């Protein structure tokens, strides 16, 4: 279970790079170098990496050192032969972001937000990113009077209107996409879900360039099926990229390595995304655990990957295996991919098989035989066949 | 706090007449006939009442029977002067839809949901409703490899889409509501939030003729801030209707009255749909507690509507406080209302007041003074001022 | 993989026979004759079933069908070799319950909970039972004025003390296991967790005849760790019994199969069970969902066992590992079972090695090595070593 | 609703002290000298403060600042009046701390911690604190092979016993009290409720020298009733402290000001405290949001006070209201008071009327009355009788 750069595997320079500060502790490692990174990951196996405009340029360089930092950058893609397929802007970190970057209350700072972030999406192209992701982590409130939300939609919306406006404009060839989180670190975010992301970008001026960016550990934050989720940003046609990670649960953000947390959803996320052929970049937005030196750190990063690769080997036998597919067919899942009614509303109106001549107790007794395809699937994740 | 049917207060037939029959209990309350509620809920100052088709007409009643049925309850109504807002389908409680109605695997199944839905959506016009809701609390799965979520979003797609085919050809002044829910009956359901079913709606080949009815306590049993989604919904011009009740929480479906539960919660929602002008159905989807006798349930059906008019008068204090109005100017809650850059973005781009001459670390030394204005809200809802 | 009747797996007559009535939907399936149950669970392989008087007994039944559902069922159970290793009463169902049991508000319902117990005690104990099962799924309430917890727990003091002394009068071998559940069917119950009941037990005139019954998707529904709250029951002595199934978060009690649910803990429940020696039965409290007919009953009670099993032999095979033993050590877990201090407190005081001298700084170095442990373990678990 | 010191409230240095400095965020506000919060909290009215060594005393520290830092803060004690009822120990914060203090893995760290306690204990009783809080929020894991929790807690309860050996033989007058949290920042949290911690005290040699310090977040976030907790650590008489704050559901811990969040529960909280006459301090854990500048610090602070001193009134309104009284005994509080059984055993057996002669009908129609009861509480808490 090895990876390559044909897997397009992706990391954050902050996940391997997050010193383990938390709200209760102080940091347990020190920084790293982001060349260091590059290098490490390259030996891994992992194809590109993905930054902050803050993780890569210090905060308040001048525009020679902003020049060095990517230079030396630069040198180590050149060296190793890593991409960058995403990039992204931190407004959250600053003090100044506090009450939110596009949807903050002071007009002022969100002018700002927008002119930060335009400067990074050049950077971007520069490098080659084709997607820029926006978490818009500080937009939302603690309390009910703070945020007007009719309002603040009105600005966030302005504001991604103005990016589209920038990049069209530009003549770039990047897309957008939005990344949901219900809470953490504001007490509710404004489009908590992928299904209130969707419905944003239906409302923007040129919605083609906007899609979402999911978390596994965002979406399991609010209880829901992130495979459930996904499938419907599919069906949307809006699956541009995706960020893996681990999450027990409903608490806070964990950041576990992919395949921890909810092993069995795990699972069905593969299974999705192999069998969608979904092409985009396969991105870890994790935290190895602040009791991790820098041997656990990488090794955290390794099992990210290898996860990924067992599970898509037991999805693949799994859909492979005949008795499978005898089993899919015993379940109707074949029925579900008929139309209802191709026959037309006349027709449905006019048939007697449909109502006044229909049999609901023999309906009613089917069994569904859900149980027998569920423990096949358990079987095979389990290599138990 | 008394109201009148000018509050247009309304109950389900399915509120007040629950049995109490639980997943570990038997009925602690004997049924109640149709024209028994109605006569009841006029007297307390309702205005109306909804109803599933197998609230009214019991399931498998003969064509003469229904129509027995129905003259009793219209003249029930033209007794009281109640209305019949809205009106919905059953496809929940007969074995039948085990695995769903418009979503069931088992092609037949979705026939007949669509044939039942019809024959009441005709009903639901005769009596004068004009929304029509779609709550789908059995299209989901228990099981990863039961349900494929893309092909279950075509037949759903398809089936609001013939409904909504049937309504223009009939020439129908009613539009659908659908309403999310995150589980419960299934393991997780489709469309869980009000988020997935805006953007679902984004799909549809008619997209005007449906909204959102959402509930209380289903977005919170997904942890969710119910007045953020309902503001979300009022943003896309999408709330057709909408369902009150109170939630503790994460858990089951608690269908409390309304102001048990979140008692914050229901006093950002009352201010958000008084502020908003909502002028649709004030509708209560709750259940007596299974301790209560019937005068329990008449007790917690009055309760619904006492707690949303001591709700609107306090929220109505508080925004016409001219303290509060000073705090929310404090707040910058009237910036928050003016476009980022109505000059466009050229000018924003040459504005070196927005980045280069930015003064980052005085704009994040404001304070936000959002701690006042909530305990000014507090004191409000308290009547401590 | 294939169970024996020495795995000690015991199913409840409830179990598979329930008929699939939900909050809010009918039976899916006919109502099982427990002799019938009782056969096929046999022929699966299971080592006995459990009862609620109520299973077994219609409620109302004469002393003399009394005596001939009991004379079948001994029938079957002789014919199967079959044991019946706990019963329990139903103090939930009937509408004279809707407030609880041993704290029912009304004193006349207190007592007639306590004469329908100790009617089911003697039969338990003729039956062969070691260990009665309380569940107080009506003990608590929907609302905060309701129920004086102080006075309640008093009444379930009082409760268990009566029984305790019916029992030692009787001279009977039988312990008592209370289950906790934190809410569902009552707004919050009693004694809600396992750290509950077992602080509880301690306030009984004679603790040594009460343990806990934990479940797995009960501590689950707090957002519990499951393997955490048993780790405390065993250390306490007092894990008596334990009640197996998987649940999806925090949300209605879904009662699925065991190893469903949340695999990983499943996992380290198999685990610490193995290595601690539990001996008691591994009893499966779960429901095949209503989706399914007869045979995905059976497919559904047999997967119980076969994932129990797999879990047993991937735990076995982690603990056996050289590698992973090793890597115990490197994670330190030899010095976890080390006293702390059994130089004593005058040596821990004048040690300047455990302060002055300490080097905080080098062991804040060290780093734990947690994540290669837990991809070991997770390599283990797929069967990819 | 103007505090004074003969309220007890009480806040924690590290609380108004709070710079704002989150998992994704710089800190917003600058530290405050110690001095210059007791100053301002007396302003405010409050009776006292309460600290970690590492909030008073710079972790590392030489004896001659040590003393220097405790001379000034003694000093602004004198000249304000504020007491020190409470103090505790910082094993969270430091790196060295990563795997826990008491539950480390590493041996030499758990007699560090031991010894960092028995240091800052001195301090708390020449400073007059009659309490010493631990709350062990490094002890847990995030991965299952890196803790054996019977090993953990063994660990656990030795160095609980080795504190109470230290003060009966120092012969302090200081009672220990244990505060339990369900995760974070540990993935999962051993003694994750009150419940757990109540029951680990029955295991310790004395346990009459330690009782609990809940916290209404930590109870929160696992979904629990937190009045029903604190009931039953009164009922057991260990409720030694409180921690008082807002919690809106499941997520992150926020720390709200006291009555944000859940307010009924706060109301039924402090019905609960008041009438159950507790005498300890009302202290507050919470963090001002980082939105706010210095003023909206005192806001949130003077606000906990409030809303305690609203609710305070309220529920003694609320108990002292002859409707509500006769509500009481319309619900059969009266009779949950009482004994089921002081007649005993034999004669509960011998009673007819409690089985044979029971007529279970009768009972199961009663209605309990609750929703009247629950709407006068409505009614009490807004202010609307
Ligand atoms: O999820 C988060 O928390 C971030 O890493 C986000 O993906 C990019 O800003
Ligand atoms: O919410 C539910 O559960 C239903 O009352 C829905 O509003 C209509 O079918
Ligand atoms: O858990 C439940 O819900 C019951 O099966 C309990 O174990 C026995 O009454
Ligand atoms: O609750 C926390 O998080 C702390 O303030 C605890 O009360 C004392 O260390
Ligand atoms: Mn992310
Ligand atoms: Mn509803
Ligand atoms: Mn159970
Ligand atoms: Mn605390």
């Amino acid at each position: 279970y090895q990876p390559t750069p044909e897997d397009r595997f992706t990391f954050g320079l902050w996940t391997v790079g997050w010193q383990g500060r938390d709200p209760f502790g102080d940091a347990t490692r020190r920084a790293l170098d982001p060349v260091e990174s590059v290098q490490r990951l390259a030996e891994l196996g992992a194809h590109g990496v993905t930054f902050h405009d803050d993780d890569l340029i210090p905060f308040g360089s001048s525009d020679s050192e902003r020049e060095e930092h990517v230079k030396r950058f630069r040198q180590a893609l050149d060296d190793t032969g890593m991409k960058v397929p995403m990039a992204t802007t931190n407004l959250f970190t600053h003090p100044v972001f506090k009450d939110g970057g596009f949807t903050a209350n002071d007009r002022d700072v969100r002018r700002y937000a927008l002119r930060k972030t335009i400067r990074n999406i050049d950077l971007a192209v520069e490098l080659g990113a084709e997607t820029y992701v926006a978490w818009g982590g500080r937009e939302g409130a603690e309390s009910g009077g703070a945020k007007d939300v009719r309002d603040a939609l009105d600005r966030m919306k302005e504001a991604f209107d103005l990016l589209g406006e920038y990049v069209t404009s530009q003549g770039y060839d990047i897309r957008f996409a939005i990344e949901p989180k219900p809470n953490e670190p504001r007490g509710d975010i404004l489009l908590p879900t992928v299904g209130h992301a969707l419905a944003f970008i239906e409302r923007l001026e040129r919605p083609e360039l906007y899609g979402v960016n999911p978390e596994v550990g965002h979406e399991q934050m609010a209880g829901l099926n992130f495979p459930h989720g996904i499938a419907q940003a599919l069906w949307a046609g809006k699956l541009f990229h995706i960020d893996l990670n681990g999450q027990n649960g409903i608490k806070y953000d964990q950041d576990l390595r992919f395949g921890a947390g909810d092993l069995r959803a795990a699972f069905w996320l593969v299974d999705l995304l192999e069998s969608a052929g979904y092409s985009g970049p396969r991105h870890f937005d994790f935290k190895p655990p602040r009791t991790e030196d820098f041997d656990g750190v990488w090794a955290s990063a390794a099992g990210c990957m290898r996860n990924y690769l067992i599970l898509k080997e037991r999805a693949a036998a799994f859909r492979a295996d005949p008795e499978v597919q005898e089993a899919l067919r015993a379940s109707r899942l074949d029925e579900l991919a008929r139309p209802t009614a191709a026959d037309g509303l006349q027709a449905l109106l006019d048939d007697r098989s449909a109502f006044e001549e229909f049999d609901v107790d023999a309906a009613a007794a089917r069994g569904m035989a859900f149980e027998r395809l569920d423990q096949l699937a358990m079987d095979h994740l389990l290599g138990a066949r």
